[PDB]
């Protein structure tokens, strides 16, 4: 079936939906091919999801949307929050309330670079493998033990670069390593990215850890000119709403829940 979509939903309804296999996915949208019902974002295929829109198109929305969701589907023991706002948006993460789901919210860019380092070695890279092993001996390693993170980072673009005179890493690069191996160490990244600016767009490299961990990418409103693929084009669309485009190449316009 392929329905057309409502101006809004409220995420609750997708949520109290979703509640009622084995499965590891949380749900913050509806969408054309799934009969304007809940799309499910397949946590082991796609861990994470890179949001990509022009001003106004609901970037900060879908991540406070996928903080409730995640909220909803996990307890405090089996998920924890990292949230990241360097623009201390108005009514985005700063407004997620959750003790004992949130771990860590920070907007000032030194404070940012320190939660995600913190985070990413003091207890992801504990999770990878340990090098030098045999491969008779890695499968039979104990799995990771605690909760899955998931690091919400709302404006990519205003994430601090890397400088010399004096010399600074770009702010939270410890984590792109880990992005790629994210399906190892139960590492979740939604992050979002003003995409105006098509052309450095795949530049940065947040995008590059995204695309090369090969998860979904959310394109919402864009310009038409633009292209995602050879056979798919960007689309102008109002907010909330974007193409769910799979590291497969399968493609869905979907809706964002609106939060609580
Ligand atoms: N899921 C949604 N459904 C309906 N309307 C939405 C949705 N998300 C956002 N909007 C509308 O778009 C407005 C801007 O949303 P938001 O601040 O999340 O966009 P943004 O892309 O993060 O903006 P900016 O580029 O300025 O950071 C909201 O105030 C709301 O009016
Ligand atoms: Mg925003």
């Amino acid at each position: 079936s392929l329905q057309r979509l409502p101006q809004r939903v409220e995420l609750s309804a997708i949520v109290e939906h979703e509640a009622v296999g084995d499965d590891l996915s949380i749900a913050f949208a509806i969408g054309e091919r799934h009969e304007l019902g809940p799309v499910p974002i397949k946590l082991r295929e796609s861990p994470g999801l890179m949001i990509l829109g022009r001003q106004g198109c609901g970037k900060t929305t879908a991540l406070v949307a996928i903080g409730e969701a995640v909220m909803n589907r996990f307890s405090p023991q089996q998920a924890q929050l990292t949230l990241i706002d360097p623009k201390t948006a108005p009514h985005g993460l700063r407004d997620l309330h959750a003790p004992g789901y949130v771990r860590a919210y920070a907007y000032d860019q030194d404070e940012i670079d320190e939660v995600i380092t913190e985070l990413a070695q003091q207890i992801l890279l504990p999770r990878l493998p340990p090098k030098g092993l045999s491969q008779e001996e890695l499968r039979a390693l104990k799995p990771w033990e605690g909760p899955r993170h998931f690091v919400l980072i709302d404006d990519v673009q205003d994430l601090r670069p890397a400088q010399s005179y004096p010399q600074k890493p770009p702010v939270g690069a410890a984590l792109w390593k880990l992005m790629e191996r994210a399906r190892q160490v139960g590492l979740h990244v939604f992050s979002t990215r003003n995409s105006a600016n098509w052309a450095t767009m795949p530049m940065d490299p947040w995008v590059k850890s995204q695309t090369s961990a090969k998860v979904a990418q959310l394109y919402m409103d864009n310009d038409p000119q633009n292209r995602i693929n050879r056979s798919v084009r960007a689309q102008t669309l109002p907010p909330g709403r974007g193409l769910l485009v799979g590291a497969d190449g399968d493609v869905e316009g979907i809706l964002v829940g609106y939060p609580s």
